[PDB]
């Protein structure tokens, strides 16, 4: 009655969200790469021998003997808990990886590695709540990986809650200590944290090299 009034709203969108791609992904999904790598069918590939294992032998020493298979091993390994650890995640896939390109390898030694870096700050993490009982603080046994804690640091380190699968946290406890000091696991993981320690100092010194040495031409990117 005041005046004329409809509705007051603007014509235009101002915020325009555009994809943000993710530098450096989370834990969740870094972790769940390693699972899709090993859970992706790659037979339309002719792999007339790759020689990674060739070259890993001698990059990576002679112990990188038969190195996807050796990947692909450590990654069911993965998918065989991820599967318990997941909602909705199987254990057994039916895509399965064979081959691991160099290509890839760069990424999946890198992945690997920051899997078993937040596997130990994991059992580290589960420990300090493991640790924590009836508080006065109001606090409940941490019993569940739904637990406040166990959520709080779960959903900091990319894990949706939708993701997570809800098992106890003195089982997970039980399960990523073992894996943590699993045998194999620790060699290959050691062996890559080699190879990834040299070709930072080797990236650091072709980056050295290219500044003082070299002479950046005309360069943008190759397919």
């Amino acid at each position: 009655s005041s005046g004329i009034e409809g509705c007051t709203e603007d014509e235009k969108r101002d915020s325009v969200v555009e994809g943000a791609t993710s530098v450096e992904a989370s834990l969740k999904e870094q972790i769940d790469w390693l699972a899709e790598r090993y859970s992706a069918d790659l037979t339309n590939k002719d792999t007339s021998k790759w020689n990674t294992d060739e070259k890993v032998k001698e990059l990576l020493n002679e112990k990188a003997v038969g190195i996807e298979s050796r990947l692909l091993a450590i990654a069911k390994e993965f998918h065989k808990l991820k599967s318990v650890l997941c909602t909705g995640v199987n254990e057994t896939p039916a895509h399965v990886a064979n081959r691991v390109s160099p290509g890839d390898a760069i990424s999946m030694l890198y992945v690997l590695s920051i899997t078993h870096r937040e596997l130990s700050s994991l059992k580290n993490k589960i420990d300090e709540w493991k640790k924590v009982k009836a508080s006065e603080d109001g606090t409940k046994v941490i019993q569940n990986i739904k637990d406040d804690r166990t959520n709080t640091w779960f959903v900091a380190h990319g894990f949706k809650v939708a993701e997570l699968n809800d098992v106890t946290l003195e089982k997970l406890a039980t399960v990523v200590n073992e894996l943590v000091s699993h045998k194999d696991m620790i060699y290959i993981n050691d062996a890559m944290k080699q190879n990834v320690d040299k070709w930072t100092k080797e990236e650091s010194e072709r980056l050295a090299m290219m500044a003082e040495q070299g002479i950046s031409g005309a360069k943008g990117k190759k397919d």
